[PDB]
C-alpha cells in the first residue's frame, strides 16, 4: 500500500540518523560561538547583534543528511535613519522584495550610519552589504586553525559560505545571511535570480511559515510535517524534481492545510497525493502564492523550462506515485 | 602544620560543595540562555549584543556559596562618533576610570546613533546607558515566565536599583545575578560598574577581572602550581571576616600576581609560605595606600578606600597575625 511505502520512506530516507544530526547542530554551535568571540575581539565598533543559527536542521525539517544551516547576520539600522518600501509600492514591481531607503539625508549627512558605506543610489544595497561583510568579517577568520581545535575541516567556498566536515564523507555548509530588521519587517540579502533586480531586499518568510506548520500540527497532532519532510526528500533525491523548494513545498503544505483539516496519521497517502495534484496545479498556472504573502508569486523566479521538467516529471508520476518514492 | 591547617581551611569553609557550585553556575547558564534566545527578535534598532556570563562563579574561583555571577551587557559604540579619554587625563584624575565622548556632535547630530539618548554634557554617561538598559532591555522581560519555564523563582530587585536578579535555583538555594552593561572602544573595554563616590559619577570603569583571571589561570595551568588554591583561601578568610569585608577578589587576584611575578614555585609544599608572603605584602600595599594593578601598574586598586578604612584593614590584618585561630575559623 502507499500509505505503507509513504511510512517506510520517512523513517528509510527522510529522517536525519540521531548521531549525525546531533554532530551537525554540535559544529553549527561551536561555530557559532567561534564568531561570537571574533565579533567581541575584532569589530566592537561595528552595529551588528550576535550572529544566530537559523533553519531547517534547527527546525527539525531538514532531511535525508545534515548538510545546510543559516547563519543569519543581524545589522542594525536605526529606526530615524531608514525605511523599507514594499516591493509592490513601486515601480519595479516585485512582490516580496523590499528596498531598503536612506532617510533624512539633508539633516544627517553621510557617515550618521555606520551602514551608510554600503548605500547605493540613496538605498542600502544588499550585494555591497554582503561584499562588507566577506570582506570585513568572513575573510578575517582563521578557519584552518578553528577547525583544527574542533575536529573539522572547515573550508570557504558561493564566497559567503562555509563547508564544514563534522564527520567522514558528512558535511554542512552555513551560509552567512545578512538581514535587517526595520519595525516589524525582516528582511534578507538572498538576491532575486534576475540580476535585474539586485539592490532588492528579500522579505523572510521562512520562519513564519515554519511556525504555521508546527502550529497546525501542535494542535491536530498531525502529519502536514511528516507529509512535508517526505516531500522534501523526495525532491532532495530526484534531479528533474530538485528546482523545487523547501519554501515551496512548505507552501504547497500549507494551501492544501487549508483546504483539508484531517491530518490524522491514516490520511497521509491522500494527502501526499493531494500534494502531488496541488503543485501540477500551480506549475500549470505558473503561479505558487505564498500562503502567508499572497501578493508574492513563490515560482515568479523558476524559469520556463523549469517548470516544464518539474511539471513533467509529476504527471509521469501520477498513476504510479510508488516510483518518487525509490530508497 | 601552617600547610595542614590551610589545606583544612579550604576544604572545609572555602570550597563550595560541588553539587551547589554546579547547579548555581547552570542556573545562571540556564537563564542566559532564555535571555539570548528570547532578546535577539527584540529590540531591533538597539545596538545590543548577547548577554555573556563573567565573574568568580563562573571561572570556579567563587569561595564559601555560589552567590554571584554577572551578566555582561556588551553595547556597539559605532566606528567614528565616540572616543574615551583616560581618567588620569581628566579634571577627575583618577585612573581605572574614562569619559566616552560623543565626537562630532554638530556635523553628525544628536540622533544619528541610538546612544545618543544617554548622552549628557557631551559624554556617554554610564548611569544612563544603565538607566536605558532597565527601561528598555530588562523591562520588555517576563521573570516570571522565564523562572516558570526553567523552574526557578527569578525576583527582580525593586527601583532603585540596580536592577539585580534574585535567583532561586532550588528551595531553598539563591545566587544574585546582577547586569553589566559594557562598551568597547578599540582595545578598551569599559563597565558601567560606578566609582564608590557620585562626584565620579560620569566615569566609565576599565574592565580588568577578565584579563587578571586568564593570566592567574594561565600560570597555574603551566606548572600546576598552587596560585589560584592561595587565592580561594585568602577569598575565604575575607568573606568570613567582618573587619576585612572591604577586601575585593580582584585586590587579593592582584596581591597574588604580584607575588607571582616573584616567586616562580608554587608547587602544592610551597602554599604555606606563599601564604605568608602574600599576607605580608597585603599589610605593605595598606601601608603605602597602593596597591597597583599587575596589568596596568597605573591604576590603584585602592583608590576607593578611604585612608581610614586602609589603616582599619592593615591594623586588623596585624591583630589577626597572633589570633590565628580566628583568621582560620572555621
Amino acid at each position: 500500500s502507499l500509505q505503507e511505502k509513504l511510512l517506510s520512506y520517512y523513517r528509510n530516507r527522510a529522517a536525519i540518523p540521531a548521531g549525525e544530526q546531533a554532530r551537525a547542530k554540535q559544529a553549527a554551535v561551536d561555530i557559532c560561538a567561534e564568531l561570537r568571540s571574533f565579533l567581541r575581539a575584532k569589530l566592537p565598533d561595528m552595529p551588528l547583534r550576535d550572529m544566530y543559527l537559523s533553519g531547517s536542521l534547527y527546525d527539525d525539517l531538514q532531511v535525508v543528511t545534515a548538510d545546510a544551516i543559516q547563519l543569519i547576520v543581524p545589522l542594525v539600522l536605526e529606526q530615524n535613519l531608514w525605511s523599507c518600501i514594499p516591493g509592490e509600492d513601486t515601480i519595479m514591481n516585485v512582490p516580496g522584495f523590499f528596498l531598503v531607503r536612506r532617510e533624512n539625508p539633508e539633516y544627517f549627512p553621510r557617515g550618521s550610519s555606520y551602514w551608510d558605506r554600503c548605500v547605493v543610489g540613496g538605498y542600502l544595497s544588499p550585494k555591497t552589504v554582503a561584499d562588507t561583510f566577506e570582506k570585513v568579517v568572513a575573510g578575517s577568520i582563521n578557519w584552518p586553525a578553528i577547525g583544527s581545535l574542533l575536529d573539522y575541516v572547515i573550508r570557504p567556498a558561493e564566497a559567503l559560505t562555509l563547508e564544514v566536515q563534522y564527520e567522514k564523507d558528512k558535511h554542512l555548509v552555513i551560509d552567512f545571511l545578512p538581514s535587517v530588521t526595520l519595525g516589524d519587517t525582516v528582511l534578507v540579502a538572498r538576491p532575486h535570480r534576475l540580476a535585474q533586480y539586485d539592490n532588492l531586499w528579500r522579505l523572510s518568510l521562512r520562519p513564519a511559515e515554519t511556525a504555521r506548520l508546527r502550529a497546525l500540527d501542535q494542535a491536530d497532532s498531525g502529519c502536514r510535517s511528516l507529509c512535508l519532510k517526505i516531500l522534501k526528500a523526495i525532491c532532495k533525491s530526484t534531479p528533474a524534481l530538485g528546482h523545487l523548494t523547501a519554501s515551496q513545498l512548505t507552501n504547497v503544505i500549507l494551501h492544501l492545510a487549508q483546504e483539508e483539516a484531517d491530518w490524522s496519521p491514516d490520511m497521509l497517502a491522500d494527502r501526499f497525493l493531494q500534494a502531488l495534484r496541488g503543485l501540477i496545479s500551480y506549475l500549470e498556472a505558473g503561479v505558487l502564492p505564498s500562503a502567508l504573502n499572497p501578493k508574492v508569486n513563490l515560482f515568479a523566479e523558476l524559469t520556463p523550462q523549469e517548470i516544464d521538467e518539474l511539471g513533467y516529471t509529476l504527471y509521469c508520476s501520477l498513476s504510479e506515485p510508488e516510483v518518487l518514492l525509490q530508497t
